[PDB]
C-alpha cells in the first residue's frame, strides 16, 4: 500500500481539502461581484461578459436556422428546424469539417476564409443557398458584446492563436470573408459562448435551468443573473445570462497558493502563458500533459520504471487525456496502463501501472474538485439572489472530459453536492452540444432584428444626404428669386415680403416706444427707452399677457380688443397712462405691406385663426380697438415680423448682422437685400429687409420628395392643411406631433408599448419643445427617460425609451438639417449680391427650441458651414425679445414720419 | 375683530398650516436627492451645486486679500487681513460702487469693464495694486463649477441681465475686461455664492456653522454635504459645500398647488418669468411688489378705500418691501401705513390701514414660513447624515430683509424650531456680510493654486512642442550619420550596426529551424518550421525559461551553460534531441559583427551584466557552452537583434515593411539601408539591415536640452549610468522609474501622500508596465486609480490619485512623442535615399510597453504622422515573438552558405 499512501504524500499539493474547497468558492464569488461592478469590472480576472440572452426557450422559438460551432473540440455546422403551430418537434443535422492546426494558427484571414468555405460547402450540399437562413455562430472564447450579433474577441484560449483577431468583430470578420468569395450571401444574426449555447440547449427541456457548464478542451460556466447586478448594461428588467469565463480565474496570482510547480511549468510551455490559469488545472486539453510532467518529475527520482526515462516520455504531448481517461476505467484501466505506457518506451511494471493510475486519480480528482469550487460559488448567488431556503435548479453540462471521462461526472457531482448541501441540482447532459440552445437564441435574435430592420427602414425616410440638401438649398434659392421677381411673385410660395426697414442701426435712434410682441409663444407689452451719443443705453419693461383660448380663435374685433385692453393694463402699470406715445407692432403672421406703418394679413399662421383678419390692415385692426376704448391714443408707427424685430436687435451691437432667424413657435427668416432685387417696391438704391416667410416653402409641392407618410398626417391635421410645409417639418409647434405619429405606427406594428396605442398618445401637442428638448439630452440615463415618459403618462420600458429617443433625435435633427439648407441657401445669395469669394456674415437667432434643443443649433450651424463653405457664417442668440430691434425700428418709423 | 377675519378669508391661499409646510418640507426634501443624483440632476430644478469648499475656516487661514461682492443689494470690494501670528485677528476695509440700470441689463462686456475699472480704482487709492494680492470673487447667482476659480454661469437672477455672460466662465470675463485696461494685474483665484460667503463668515466665529443662508434680494441656502452623497463629484471622503439654489424651486411646476394669481402676475412683470418661482414668493426684491397687486385687486373689488384707485397705485414698484417692514412695527405700524398709503393717493382711512397691515403680515409671514420648509429639509438632512437622535448647527444668515424686518426673523425661527423638533439651532447673523468667509476660501485657494503652479511648471519640462520635436528628429538624423560615415562611427553614439541580412524574405525560405529569444522579458527556446513553395505555412512551438537573478549577473559561462541546458531540455520537450539543427540567436544586445553568424557583444544594456561576456563573441560563448556539454551538438547559423528579428517576422506577410522597431523592456531600431551609405562594410551593391541600438541616443549629451532631473536620477541610479539616455525617456523598465522620481519629489514638497515617504515608494520597480498601462487605461474610475495603488502599498486618497494618473500620463506621452521623432527621422532617411516626395512603408512592432499601453501606440503613430508628413508609415504587431524572422534569416543564412 506504500504504493500509495507514497504518492499521495508526493503529490500532497494537488490534494484539495473540503476546507481548501470552501476557500477558493469564496473567493470566486467576491470574484464575481468584482467583475459585475461597473468600477471593479476594468480590474477584474473574471470578466462576467453580458451575453444579451434573456432566458432559457419558452417552446415559442420557430423557423428554420443554421448554427456554427468553433473552438471546441471540431469546428461543427449544424442546421435546426422548429415550428410548434405546424406540430413540427425540433428537428436537426449536422456535420463536420476538418481544420488543420496550420489554420488555427495561421491568420485570421487563412482562418475566417475557411469558415466561410465550409458554410459555403455546408449550404452547397442540402442546396440552401437560396435560402434566407439565419445563422447563429457558437464562439467560445470571451468576447466584449454590446448587442447580440457583436463579438469582440478579447483572448484567443485553448489551442487558437490566430493573428489580427484578437480585438476585432469576428463578426464582420467572417462577413468579409464571405463577400470575397460571393459564393452565397449569409446573414449572421447571433454569436454566443458554448456555455450559453449549452444553458440554452437544456433550458429547453427542463424550465428549471439556470446554468452552462463547460468542461471540455476548456473550462468555463455561465449563468443566469439579475439585471439589477449586471452594472454595465442599462436596465433592471429582469434578467440576463453572464459568460463568467472563468477559465481566467486566478491570471492575477489570487491562485498562487493553489498551484503547483507542475502548473507552472506546463504554462511556460502554453499558448497563452500567464491566461487561464484555473482552466489550465482543470479542462482535458491540458489535464494529460500534466500527467506527463508528474511522470516525468517521478522517473528523474526513480520513483517509476526505476528511472528508466525514454525520449518519447520527455516528448510534448505524448501523454494524453484519453490515456488519462482509459487508465481510470474499472476493467481495463490498468490494462491499459499497461499498454499505454509500453507503447512510450518504458518498462512497464505491474507496480507502475498502478502507480501512474493513481497519478491520473490525483490529477483528475483535482480538476472535478476546483469545477465544484467554482460551481457551487454560481449556485450560492442564485440561492441569494432568490432569498428561498433552499436552491432547485437545473445545470447543463458539456465537453469531452465530463462526456468521456469514467470518473469525472461521478466524483464532480458528490463534491459539488456536498458543498453546497442546501441545493438540489440536476445535471443534464447535452445531447446537441450547442446546435439547439444556438438556434433558439438564433430565433429570438432574428425576430429581434427583423423588428429592427424595420424600424430602420422607416426613419431611413429622415435621412437627408449632404446631395439632398444641395438640392433643398438648391430649390429654396430658386424659390426666392420667384418671389423676388415681379413676374412671378403672385404664384411664388416664398413671398419675399418687404418690410421697409432699409438699413440695421445707425447708432442715432433715440426716445421712448411702445412694443407689442404678438404671434411667438408669449404675447406681451413693452416700453423700451434708448438713448444715443456718447453714453448709449437701453432700458426695457414688459409683461406677458394671457391670451385665452377662445379669444385666440375668435372675432378679430376681440382679438384686438383684449390686445388693447392689455396695452391700457401696461400703460397703468408703467405709469406712464397720458402721453401720446409712438408704437412698434410685432406681430408674427406674413403681411403684405405697402410702408413701414401699413400691412395686410395674408393668411393665419401657427395656431391663430381669428375671424375678419385676414385680409385687413393688421395697424388699422389695431388703431380701431383703441378709438373703440377710448381711453388712450397710440401713434402706431410700424409693424414688425419678429424675423426682422430680431435682425435688427441683434444689429444694434453687431454691424455684422444682416440676417434674421426664428426657430420657436413656427420658423422663417429674414435678410438684407439689394433694392435693385425687389422687383416689388419701386426704386434699385440701397438695401431692404425681406421677410421671406419660408415656412411655405414646399407649399407648391416642391418637396413632396422628402415629405413622408408622418409628414402628411400632421399637416393634414393641422389648422392650416397644404400650408407652411418646411416649416410643418421644422418648427416645436410641430416636431413633436411627428413624434407622435410616428410613434402611433411603430406601436400598431408591435414596436412599442405592448402594442397598446395609450390614450395619451393619442392627445395631441404631447410631445412639446421641452419634453424634446429633455429627452434628447446628452449623457441622459436611460431611467431619466423612461422616467419622463412615465411623466407624460407613457407607461414604457427602457428598450421603449430607448426607440423613442432615437425617434425624437431623428425628426429633430432632421429639423435642423433642412433648416441649415435654407439658411445656407440665404447666406450665399448675400454672397453673391456683394460680389465676394468668402463671406462673413452674422445671423440673430431667436425661438423656444433653437433655445432649448440640445442639438438643434449645433446640427443647424454645421450643415450650414458644410452648404455653403464659401461663407463663415456666425449664429447670435438674441436674449432680451424682439422688443429691442423693433423699438429701434420705430425710432426710424417717428424720424420719416415726423419727416 | 371683523377687519382681519375677511381679509384672512381674501388670502386664504397666502397662510400655510404647518400640514403643508411638512408637505413642502417633504417636497424639497425630494428634490435635493433629485439634483445630487446623477440620473436625476439634469431634470431637478434644484442644482445642488459643489461648490469645492471642503470645510469652514480651520484658523490656519493668513494673508492679504481682496473681495468682490456682485449680485447683492450693492456691489462691494473690500480688502481682509488675517494674522493670527501677529495678534491680528480679521481686519477690513470695504467700499461701495454704484452700479446703475444700464450696466446690470446691458452687455456682459460693460457689466465686466465696469466690475475691472471699479477694482482699479479700489486699487489705486491703496497704492496695493503692486501687491500679490490674491482675489476672491462673490457672485451671487447659480454657477456651474469643476474647481473654485472656474465660475459658468448657469442663468441670471434677481435684478441682473447681461447679455453674453450666461453659459460663459465670468472668470475668463472678468480677467477678458481686466487685460484690457492695462492697469494691473489681477489673480482671481476663487469664486463663491454668497451663502457660501455666509457660511465661512460665521463658521470663522462659530465652529458649529454647517448652513449659510440668505434672505435678501434673492433668497438661498449652502450646507455641508457628504462627498458620498454628491453623484457629480468624484470621491467619498469627506464633505463639501453645496449650493442649493433653493429659489428655482417648483420652477417646474412643484409648487403650483401653492402658488396663487398674484404669484403667477408677478411672474408674469418679472425680469426671469417663469423661474426663481420659489424665490418670487420669499425675497425682498418681490415681497412688496406682490403686496401692492393685492391691494390693486382688492381696492378694484370696493374692500379698500371705497374701491378709489390712483395711478400710484398701479404702478410697478410703488410699494416696497421696505414698506412692508415699516407697516409691520409693533409702535409705528398704523402710524407708518397711513403716511406710505396717503403718498399713493388713496384717501386712507384708519380701517384701511389695518387692513393692509395684515395684508403685509400674510405676504411676510408666508415667505418666513416658506423658508422655515425649505432650511427644515435641510437640517434633517444634516441629521441624517450623522445617523443620530438629535442635530445641534449653527445657521450663518444674511440679507435685507432678515436684518431689517420686525417680524421676520421671530416668526422665521419660531416657525422652523417647531418644524424641526430633535434639534437645537443657532442662528447666527453676519454682521460683516460675506467678504469675510469670501477671503478665507480665498486663502486655501491660493495656497491650493500654488501648489498646481509648482506641479505644473515641474512637469511642463515633460511637454514637447511640435518644434522641439522636429529638433529631435534632426538631432537622430544627424547621429544616423555619424554612425554609417566611417570617418566619426568610432565617436558616434547611434551605431547604426550591420546586421548582414541584406533581403527580407523572397518567399522561398524552407525547413526547420532553432530558435534563442534572449534580452526581452521572457527568455524562451523555439521551434519552427517553414514550408515554402505552392502551399505556405509556418508552425512554431517554444518554451519560456526562467533566468534566476544570480545567473543573469553571474559569469558568462553560467549564463550559456544554462542557455545550453535549456535548449537540451527543450530539444527533449519537442522529441528532436539528435541531428544537428541549425539556430538561430536572437540576442537584444549591441553587438559587433562581420557576418551574420558573428556578434561581439558591445556592452551590456538594460538588466544584464554576465562578467566576461562583453567584447567576446556571443557565438562563441555559445558553441563553447554547448561543447561543454556534449549532450549533442547544433550548428548556430545567426546571431539576430530582436529589432532585425521583429522586421523579418512581420516582412513575411509585408513586403513593405522595410523597418523593425522595439518598445518593451528597452527601446531600439532597424532598418533596410543602402550599402553606399553603410561605410563601414565594403561595396556599394544592394541593401543591408541595420540595427541602430537607437537607445544610446543622447549618450553624447544631445538631449541634455530636454533631459531633466528626473530622467538624471534615473540614468544616475542605473546598471548603465551615462547610456542608454533615449531608452531611458522611452522604454518599460525606465518609465515606471521616472514616475516614482517624481512622485518622491512631489511628496517631500508635500503635494502627496501627505508628505509621506513610504518604504513602498523607496522601491524601486513599484510602477512596472504592467500597473502604468492600468492607471492610465481610458474612462477608468478614480477608485480603481485609487485601488490599484493602494494595491500597491501606496495608501493613496483621490486627490493624490489624480495627481498620479496626471503624471503617468505626462511620463508615457512624452516616451510615446520621443519615440515618434526617432521613426520619422528614420524613415524620412529612407523617403530622401530613394529619392522620392512621398514613400509607403510599414514597421513591424514588438514589446510589452508597447502592447499593453492604452495611450503610448496611438501617440506614437500620430507624431510619426506629424513630424514625416511625406511619409505614410504603417505599424504591424508582431504576434508571434522574433521567433519567425529570426528562422526566416536562419534559413537564407544556411542557404547562401551552400550556396
Ligand atoms: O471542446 P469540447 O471537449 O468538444 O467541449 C466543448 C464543446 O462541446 C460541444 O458539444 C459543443 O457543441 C461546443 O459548443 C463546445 O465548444
Ligand atoms: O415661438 P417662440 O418659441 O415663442 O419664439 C419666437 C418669439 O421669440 C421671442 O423671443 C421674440 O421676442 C418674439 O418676437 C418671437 O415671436
Ligand atoms: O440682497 P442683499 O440685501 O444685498 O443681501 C445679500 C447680500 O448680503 C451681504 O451682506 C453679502 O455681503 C452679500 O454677499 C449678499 O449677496
Ligand atoms: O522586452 P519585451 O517587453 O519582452 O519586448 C521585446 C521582446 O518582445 C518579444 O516578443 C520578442 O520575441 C523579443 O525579441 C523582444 O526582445
Ligand atoms: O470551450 C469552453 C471554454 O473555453 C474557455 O477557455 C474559453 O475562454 C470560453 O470561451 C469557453 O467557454
Ligand atoms: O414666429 C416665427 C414665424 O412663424 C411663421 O409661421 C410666421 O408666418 C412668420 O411671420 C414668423 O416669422
Ligand atoms: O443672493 C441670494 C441668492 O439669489 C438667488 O436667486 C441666486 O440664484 C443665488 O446665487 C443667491 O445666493
Ligand atoms: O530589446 C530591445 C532593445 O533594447 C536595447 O536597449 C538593446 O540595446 C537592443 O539590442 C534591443 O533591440
Ligand atoms: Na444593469
Ligand atoms: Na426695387
Ligand atoms: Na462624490
Ligand atoms: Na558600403
Amino acid at each position: 500500500d506504500d504504493q500509495v499512501k507514497k504518492i499521495d504524500k508526493y503529490l500532497y499539493a494537488m490534494r484539495l481539502s473540503d476546507e481548501t474547497l470552501i476557500d477558493i468558492m469564496t473567493r470566486f464569488r467576491k470574484e464575481m461581484k468584482n467583475g459585475l461592478s461597473r468600477d471593479f469590472n476594468p480590474t477584474a480576472t473574471v470578466k462576467m461578459l453580458p451575453t444579451f440572452v434573456r432566458s432559457i426557450p419558452d417552446g415559442s422559438e420557430k423557423g428554420d436556422f443554421i448554427a456554427l460551432d468553433l473552438g471546441g473540440s471540431s469546428f461543427r455546422i449544424l442546421r435546426v428546424q422548429v415550428n410548434h403551430e405546424k406540430n413540427q418537434n425540433v428537428h436537426m443535422e449536422s456535420e463536420v469539417y476538418d481544420t488543420p492546426e496550420n489554420i488555427v494558427h495561421g491568420s485570421g484571414s487563412q482562418l475566417f476564409d475557411h469558415v466561410a468555405e465550409c458554410l459555403g460547402d455546408f449550404m452547397e450540399k442540402r442546396k440552401i443557398k437560396d435560402k434566407k437562413l439565419p445563422v447563429g455562430f457558437t464562439f467560445s472564447f470571451p468576447c466584449q458584446q454590446s448587442k447580440i450579433d457583436e463579438a469582440i474577441l478579447i483572448t484567443w484560449t485553448k489551442r487558437f492563436k490566430a493573428s489580427g483577431v484578437e480585438g476585432a468583430d469576428v463578426v464582420k470578420l467572417l462577413n468579409k470573408a464571405i463577400k470575397k468569395r460571393g459564393d452565397y450571401d449569409a446573414n449572421i444574426v447571433a454569436v454566443v459562448n458554448d456555455t450559453v449555447g449549452t444553458m440554452m440547449t437544456c433550458g429547453y427541456d427542463d424550465q428549471h435551468c439556470e446554468v452552462g457548464l463547460i468542461i471540455g478542451t476548456g473550462t468555463n460556466a455561465c449563468y443566469m443573473e439579475e439585471l439589477r447586478h449586471i452594472d454595465l448594461v442599462e436596465g433592471d428588467e429582469g434578467r440576463m445570462c453572464i459568460n463568467t469565463e472563468w477559465g481566467a480565474f486566478g491570471d492575477d496570482g489570487s491562485l498562487e497558493d493553489i498551484r503547483t510547480e507542475f502548473d507552472r511549468e506546463i504554462d511556460r510551455g502554453s499558448l497563452n502563458p500567464g491566461k487561464q490559469l484555473f482552466e489550465k488545472m482543470v479542462s482535458g486539453m491540458y489535464l494529460g500533459e500534466l500527467v506527463r510532467l508528474i511522470l516525468v518529475k517521478m522517473a528523474k527520482e526513480g520513483l517509476l520504471f526505476e528511472g528508466r526515462i525514454t525520449p518519447e516520455l520527455l516528448t510534448r504531448g505524448k501523454f494524453n487525456t484519453s490515456d488519462v481517461s482509459a487508465i481510470e476505467k474499472n476493467k481495463e484501466g490498468l490494462h491499459n496502463a499497461k499498454e499505454i505506457l509500453t507503447r512510450l518506451g518504458v518498462e512497464p511494471s505491474d507496480d507502475d501501472c498502478v502507480s501512474v493510475q493513481h497519478v491520473c486519480t490525483i490529477v483528475s480528482f483535482r480538476s472535478a474538485n476546483l469545477v465544484a469550487a467554482t460551481l457551487g460559488a454560481i449556485l450560492n448567488r442564485l440561492r441569494d439572489n432568490k432569498g428561498t431556503p433552499r436552491l432547485r435548479t437545473t445545470v447543463g453540462v458539456n465537453g469531452s472530459l465530463y462526456k468521456t471521462h469514467p470518473q469525472y461526472s461521478r466524483r464532480f457531482h458528490k463534491t459539488l453536492r456536498r458543498l453546497v448541501p442546501d441545493s438540489d441540482v440536476r445535471f443534464l447532459l447535452s445531447e446537441s452540444g450547442s446546435g439547439k440552445g444556438a438556434a433558439m437564441v438564433t430565433a429570438v435574435a432574428y425576430r429581434l432584428a427583423e423588428q429592427h430592420r424595420q424600424i430602420e427602414e422607416t426613419l431611413a425616410h429622415f435621412h437627408l444626404t449632404k446631395d439632398m440638401l444641395l438640392e433643398v438649398k438648391k430649390r429654396m434659392r430658386a424659390e426666392m428669386e420667384l418671389g423676388l421677381r415681379k413676374q412671378t411673385h403672385n404664384n411664388a410660395v416664398v413671398k419675399m415680403l418687404p418690410s421697409f426697414v432699409r438699413r440695421t442701426p445707425d447708432g442715432t435712434e433715440n426716445g421712448d416706444f411702445l412694443a407689442l410682441d404678438l404671434g411667438g409663444t408669449n404675447f406681451r407689452v413693452l416700453l423700451v427707452k434708448i438713448r444715443s451719443g456718447k453714453k448709449r443705453t437701453v432700458e426695457m419693461h414688459n409683461k406677458i399677457y394671457a391670451i385665452p383660448i377662445e379669444i385666440m380663435q375668435g372675432t378679430g374685433e376681440e382679438l384686438f380688443d383684449h390686445i388693447v385692453s392689455c396695452i391700457s393694463d401696461f400703460l397703468d402699470y408703467m405709469g406712464i397712462k397720458g402721453p401720446r406715445m409712438p408704437l412698434g407692432f410685432t406681430f408674427s403672421f406674413p403681411c403684405q405691406q405697402t410702408s413701414l406703418d401699413a400691412g395686410i394679413l395674408i393668411t393665419w399662421t401657427k395656431g391663430f385663426k381669428a375671424t375678419d383678419c385676414v385680409g385687413h390692415d393688421v395697424v388699422t385692426l389695431l388703431r380701431d380697438a383703441i378709438k373703440r376704448r377710448e381711453e388712450f391714443d397710440l401713434d402706431v408707427v410700424a409693424v414688425v415680423n419678429d424675423t426682422v424685430g430680431t435682425m435688427m436687435t441683434c444689429a444694434y451691437e453687431e454691424p455684422t448682422c444682416e440676417v434674421g432667424l426664428i426657430v420657436g413657435t413656427g420658423s422663417n427668416a429674414c435678410y438684407m437685400e439689394e433694392m435693385k432685387n425687389v422687383e416689388m417696391v419701386e426704386g434699385d438704391q440701397g438695401q431692404m429687409c425681406i421677410n421671406m416667410e419660408w415656412g411655405a416653402f414646399g407649399d407648391n409641392g416642391c418637396l413632396d420628395d422628402i415629405r413622408t407618410h408622418y409628414d402628411r398626417l400632421v399637416d393634414e391635421y393641422s389648422l392650416n392643411a397644404g400650408k407652411q410645409r418646411y416649416e410643418k417639418m421644422i418648427s416645436g409647434m410641430y416636431l413633436g406631433e411627428i413624434v407622435r405619429n410616428i410613434l402611433i405606427d411603430f406601436t400598431k406594428k408591435g414596436f412599442l408599448f405592448r402594442g397598446q396605442i395609450s390614450e395619451t398618445l393619442k392627445t395631441r401637442g404631447i410631445f412639446e419643445t421641452k419634453f424634446l428638448s429633455q429627452i434628447e439630452s446628452d449623457r441622459l440615463a436611460l431611467l431619466q427617460v423612461r422616467a419622463i415618459l412615465q411623466q407624460l403618462g407613457l407607461n414604457s420600458t427602457c428598450d421603449d425609451s430607448i426607440l423613442v429617443k432615437t425617434v425624437c433625435g431623428v425628426v429633430s435633427r432632421r429639423a435642423a438639417q433642412l433648416c441649415g439648407a435654407g439658411m445656407a441657401a440665404v447666406v450665399d445669395k448675400i454672397r453673391e449680391n456683394r460680389g465676394l469669394d468668402r463671406l462673413n456674415v452674422t445671423v440673430g437667432v431667436d425661438g423656444t427650441l433653437y433655445k432649448l434643443h440640445p442639438h438643434f443649433s449645433r446640427i443647424m450651424h454645421q450643415t450650414v458651414k458644410e452648404l455653403s463653405p464659401k461663407c463663415n457664417v456666425s449664429f447670435l442668440l438674441s436674449e432680451d425679445g424682439s422688443g429691442k430691434g423693433a423699438a429701434l425700428i420705430t425710432a426710424v418709423g417717428v424720424r420719416l414720419r415726423t419727416e
